[PDB]
DNA sequence: TGAGGTAGTAGGTTGTA
DNA sequence: TACTACCTC
DNA sequence: ACAACC
């Protein structure tokens, strides 16, 4: 089974290419000159600032006189010339595709051909091409995708009855770029600026939000392809394009990693520690005790809409809570229902949810020092007049710092449907020999994952660590850093993982609200110092090595990190982790002519790597790789990749496996929760994951 | 909002000898 | 970044 | 204005 990558490398070196350079006397530069020359000459071109490069001499110059004309090679030491050559190569490839393959440069990709006609919806195939220069080598990477469009214009709505709403979403496509806003006049508006059209070019926007039902079910099946179909469709078109290109030459089979310079490494799943060593997380959860148990006080918030709008009684809620309790304690966690929620009977009605802002602040002393189990209906959580979820989370997190887990009516409806199927409606509150039977019949259903995710959320919101890593890692400390953007505001998500096995997963007790996307020196210094102090408190000794995991590209001051770290004589490393690298990985089996994917596979070339961390099903899609980049030199790169892979098995908030490591996956949530004002700092030395 | 996966859509900011 | 849809456990 | 992440 060969290992394939969605890239190729040329035989010609970067400096072995003969090009023409034109130099003319603001980054717009000579864009108009480019446009004039290419409309008059029918040639692939490119510019950069004030310099134009082409593969062939330009004859019709439209009365333009450059300063210097040269026919030379590229200078590798100049990034400017490398960028210009990459642009020229990309333009040449697009030119060849457009002429010889009937491809349209629509949006950011190349529209190729329509594959499905799903009841007045067209799905096209599109491809994205990327050209890079990696140490005198020219690499071309590509990525297949899809596009949506309706076959009917607003003129069709003008005729054949029915009208158009004033706030309707319409897109006008000129071929290269599209704007989103009887031959009647139209008044579309992309912004405060007003615009008008002929109502015969504008078409409705095709998005999953605006699609009618019984169409999303079919358009989704055509974009979620198997690995084999996706890779074969990519490679067939790439070979067809290569059959026409002449500027570069490639091997007959350039899609293997051997022809690209990558190395193959296979990683193995770790072991987790509940009370002994377990092969998998789910087995330990099913038949094991937690790593660090304790006591939880739980309070119940119940709304009357479960009874007025549905056939759900408070006794059903308390029997569900009793079942949840019986599932616990068997794992070593003791939960007790607080009795303080007894003088507010019937307080949560529709008027309460309509006047939440004014009726709140009388509920602090009854829900204090507990974890709230919220049983609000979906409509009240989602309705724009009420917005129960936003207000609940905002108040309870950013005002009183009380954890809360929300359960809607669909979960209880499914639980009662399971009970109906098994025909078991005995009293599950204060009556044993029935909760045990309910638990036994639950283990054979898929609702076990739901109830266990609910319990794990409650646990990590209360301060219980369910499991750790059985084996040690190559680094002591870990830090995850992320920044979120909403409405011109920014917030930073920062996490602490203390210990080699992840003995303590926690967030930094720092204020994440920042002005302008700039993590200042004071914040970074405070984060590093608090990480060191927390590790020293936990282990009575200073750490040896600290790893920094960054989401996206590292833009912070790298000199401050070394200045802080050399003071304490502690080594460090900085790693950039890129989700969505726009590449794909697969194994080709020539016996069956099929592509497959194996979790834990590493492609490494230099200080950059690709990692496979998921095993999605055939109808879910294809695994997305992760790009890992090392900025420092302290540790071997293989150890860093191993740490990144092993740290993603610490998804202590859910049974289902996540793709990214714990640091970044939780820093993202922390930043998002700080953006919406749903969390406030808390000082302590226990597990704290209020966002979950 | 039980949780996670993957795959479409539209905008926003960084940095560029 | 943000949103939406589906499937899986 | 192109490019890469958001
Ligand atoms: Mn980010
Ligand atoms: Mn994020
Ligand atoms: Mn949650």
């Amino acid at each position: 089974m060969e290992a394939y990558i969605t890239e190729m490398v040329s035989r010609e070196r970067a400096n072995e290419l003969e090009v023409y350079v034109y130099v003319f006397p603001n980054y717009e530069g000579v864009y108009h000159i480019m446009r004039a020359w290419q409309r008059a000459n029918d040639l692939p071109l490119a510019y950069n600032q004030h310099t134009i490069m082409a593969f062939s001499p330009v004859r019709h110059m439209c009365g333009y006189t450059p300063m210097e004309t040269q026919k030379r090679h590229i200078n590798i030491d100049s990034p400017f010339e490398r960028a210009l050559l990459e642009r020229l190569i990309k333009n040449s490839l697009i030119f060849t595709a457009e002429r010889h393959l009937h491809a349209k440069r629509v949006g950011h990709a190349l529209r190729l051909n329509q594959v499905q006609q799903i009841r007045q919806v067209i799905i096209y195939e599109a491809i994205e091409l990327y050209v890079n220069i990696i140490e005198n080598r020219i690499s071309i990477g590509f990525h297949l995708t899809h596009q949506f469009e309706y076959v009917y214009t607003l003129q069709s709505m003008i005729e054949q009855g029915k009208t158009i709403r004033p706030g309707m979403r319409v897109v006008h496509s000129n071929g290269r770029q599209h704007y989103t806003y009887s031959t009647r006049v139209i008044h579309v508006r992309t912004k405060e600026q007003r615009l008008s059209y002929a109502a015969t070019l504008l078409k409705p926007l095709c998005t999953f939000e605006t699609m009618q039902p019984q169409d999303v079910l079919n358009v989704s099946k055509c974009i979620k392809l198997s690995a084999s179909k996706r890779m074969k469709c990519t490679y067939r078109w790439i070979q067809q394009l290569r059959a026409q290109y002449r500027h570069l030459t490639f091997a007959p089979n350039p899609f293997t990693i051997a022809q690209n310079g990558y190395k193959l490494d296979q990683l193995s799943t770790p072991k987790v520690h509940f009370h002994r060593d377990y092969a998998t997380v789910v087995s330990g959860m099913k038949t094991g005790k937690l790593y660090k148990g304790g006591n939880i006080k739980i309070s119940v918030l119940f709304d009357e809409d479960f009874y007025l709008k549905h056939h759900i009684t408070k006794k059903d809620i308390y029997q569900f809570i009793a079942v949840l309790q019986k599932i616990a304690i068997a794992q070593g966690v003791n939960m007790t229902i607080s009795t303080s929620t007894k003088s507010i009977t019937g307080k949560f009605t529709d008027d309460f949810f309509h006047h939440f802002t004014e009726e709140v602040e009388a509920l602090q002393p009854i829900f204090a020092q507990t974890t709230v189990l919220a049983f609000i209906t979906s409509t009240h959580l989602s309705n724009k007049k009420t917005r129960s979820y936003q207000l609940l989370k905002q108040y309870f997190g950013g005002k009183w710092d009380i954890a809360s887990q929300v359960i809607t009516e669909k979960t209880i409806e499914a639980f009662q449907k399971i009970l109906h199927k098994h025909g078991l409606k005995n009293f599950y509150p204060n009556d044993e020999q029935h909760c045990l039977r309910v638990i036994d019949v639950l283990k054979n259903e898929s609702f076990y994952y739901t109830v266990m995710n609910i319990l794990l959320g409650v646990y990590v919101k209360s301060g219980i660590q369910p499991w750790i890593l059985a084996n040690t890692t190559h680094s002591d400390c870990f830090i995850g850093i992320d920044v979120s953007h909403e409405n011109g505001n920014s917030a930073a998500g920062m996490m602490n993982v203390i210990g080699s096995q992840g003995h303590l997963i926690q967030q930094a007790p720092l204020n994440g609200i920042l002005a302008g996307e700039k993590i200042d020196d004071t914040l970074l210094a405070n984060l590093l110092k608090q990480m060191i102090k927390a590790y020293h408190t936990q282990f009575q000794r200073f750490p040896k090595h600290i790893t920094i995991h960054r989401d996206g590209f590292w833009r912070e001051h790298t000199a401050l990190v070394e200045k802080i770290m050399s003071h304490y004589e502690i080594t460090y490393d900085i790693v950039e982790i890129i989700k969505k690298p726009n590449r794909r990985m697969a194994f080709f089996n020539s016996v069956d002519n099929t592509f497959s994917t194996r979790q834990g596979t590493v492609y490494q070339r230099g200080n950059e790597a690709f990692l496979c961390a998921t095993n999605p099903q055939q109808k879910v899609g294809m695994a997305q790789p992760i790009k890992i980049h090392q900025v420092t030199k302290t540790l071997p790169f293989s150890h860093i990749i191993e740490d990144v892979y092993n740290l993603s098995f610490l998804h202590i908030h859910a049974m289902n496996k996540m793709r990214l490591p714990a640091t970044i996956h939780y820093a993202d949530l922390s930043a998002t929760a700080y953006q919406r004002g749903q969390v406030m700092p808390r000082s302590g030395n226990q597990t704290n994951l209020p966002f979950v």
